[PDB]
């Protein structure tokens, strides 16, 4: 584990040292106060995350680019491209903050909870989104992959936004609509809202930056990475509930657990779920959890984990079109901890 | 004014006839319900406007294109470009709808006031933005001017968004901040928030579609159109207050009337302004109007109107770079009625 922990320690360090200049480039005439605000706004919201997708975008580029092309100039560009994915993520996080009434995030108060923002938070998000596209043009307009980069940041915005709509259908009456809690509906929410921009975007951008725009190479990659995206979400689902210290449950969220509990429940075990899911009481949340252990979900998942791991391993090694296996094996092995 | 009225009747008719084929092309697999929503959502929000910007885009393209290129295929393209500008305007209107608590608009209730939307109105705005970028891709990705079209839509979102920040500084604590009510600040608010995307974008898109990207031919057009943009704003401000059937005043808006009143006010006359501007009461509103008449604002405007007209007229005929004068004279004359 020592090489990994050290190269990560300095990869993250190189990456964090490029942000300051992204800010500075976006601020250097009628409205100088708007440029000051875009500074504050970027420095509070974008660089304080765990930086997974940004790091994934640069990790992917190193793994995919030809060695005679791993120049400090191309490294910095893979690096600025990471910060464009982080910006896109911040845009998404901030819109959802206002939509869902989030109070605390990144261990600090949500941007919109400041007195002089409130719903004006929505415009502040529009400023981050625009900074992203400005930054995308200033670093990349000269590149022959430039159109496909803008198309992918655009396709990804569509994909998240359909993803949020399908999710909202799942709350009719500030109470969850359990009839919609199917594995087709959870797989689709998970794919659109999370997997596209969290797992594919970083890798399809790194592929583009490499001059690889082969349509079949892109599908091949996406096919595996979306599965991987679903796995991450299921595991996320199982630590929210059976975590070792999550509000999914008192929140009536569409989880893998609630979908699989409904597949296996007696009409009597369905009735307890209707009565106790998405209710913010220790009792209701405790009842839902007794039932989760009664339908043997911890075992069921354990078996799912072991098997799905071997399926995706087998599916990696059957990937071709020049793509490195050691990239997908590395994304699998990291989202398995 | 019969040919203009008849050509304008069938131009509006040709344009309205393209909209349904724009919707049907955005709706023809995991989330079929999201495609049905996007249709409902375009159908209520985008084509029910007075359609000025979308009409301005096609009017400018017919004026700017060489005649041997005025083919039904190129006309249909100009006509989908108009609908992409309107989709930009709808995005802007809806975000503003939620931010300012608008209740009615276009003779119907605002989207976000429906029970199944509320703050989810913000994601429906992202869906409209995405549709625009998709629609831009499926029609224009072949063209060499494609990269420049995306950049213009991106730049215009930056500009609106800085314009919206600068506007929010003017209402501190629900009381208007009369220290900031200067002509420099009103000109910048109007330019960033309205003029750029209402008066420039249409013409610069039509110029791009024509194959003209000359930096200096864009600059000349941009100067004139920004000034015309500011004029339409000053006129709109005047009728808002002196118009023959306006809530600016009770709303503490930075209008040309309040800015110029503060330039001419006696210190006593600044007091009546600090005591009666942004106060929703028949007495305060009526007092701001007694002052506006006392300071002789109807006259000053009347002089401003006549003078600014002859200035722009003259600035039009000074324009070269092959640009048609008959385009600018027509915009000038149509915002002078």
């Amino acid at each position: 584990n020592l090489y990994f922990q050290s190269m990560s320690k300095d990869q993250s360090r190189e990456f964090m040292a490029v942000f300051p200049d992204i800010v500075r480039d976006l601020t250097e005439i009628d409205v100088p106060e708007a440029s000051k605000w875009l500074a504050k706004l970027l420095q509070y919201n974008v660089p304080n995350g765990k930086k997974n997708r940004g790091l994934a975008t640069i990790l992917a580029y190193k793994m995919l680019e030809k060695k005679e092309n791993l120049t400090p100039e191309n490294i910095l560009l893979a690096n600025v491209m990471g910060w464009c994915v982080e910006m896109f993520h911040t845009h998404q996080l901030l819109l959802n903050d206002i939509m869902e009434g989030t109070t605390m995030r990144r261990g600090v108060p949500c941007w919109h909870r400041r007195p002089d923002v409130g719903l004006n938070g929505i415009n502040d998000a529009a400023l981050i989104q625009s900074a992203m596209y400005t930054s995308l043009k200033r670093h990349f307009n000269s590149k022959p992959y430039y159109n496909y980069v803008l198309e992918t940041f655009n396709e990804m915005l569509m994909k998240c936004s359909m993803g949020h709509y399908v999710q909202k259908l799942m709350l009719k009456t500030d109470k969850p609509d359990l009839s919609l809690f199917t594995m087709e509906k959870y797989e689709a929410i998970t794919k659109y809202k999370t997997s596209y921009y969290t797992f594919q975007m970083p890798v399809s951008l790194a592929l583009l930056m490499t001059g690889v725009d082969d349509p079949e190479t892109h599908r091949q990659a996406k096919t595996i990475l979306l599965k991987m995206g679903e796995f991450f979400q299921i595991q996320d689902d199982f630590l929210d509930c059976f975590g070792d210290p999550g509000t999914d449950i008192q929140d009536g969220k569409c989880t893998w657990l609630a979908v699989v509990a409904l597949q296996r429940a007696t009409p009597a075990q369905k009735q307890i779920m209707e009565d106790n899911y998405g209710v913010n009481k220790p009792e209701a949340i405790a009842r839902i959890k007794d039932l989760y252990e009664e339908l043997q979900l911890p075992h069921t998942y354990s078996v799912f984990e072991e098997t799905t791991y071997d399926l995706l391993r087998t599916q990696i090694q059957q990937v071709t079109r020049g793509l490195p296996h050691e990239l997908f094996f590395k994304i699998l092995d990291n989202i398995f901890r």
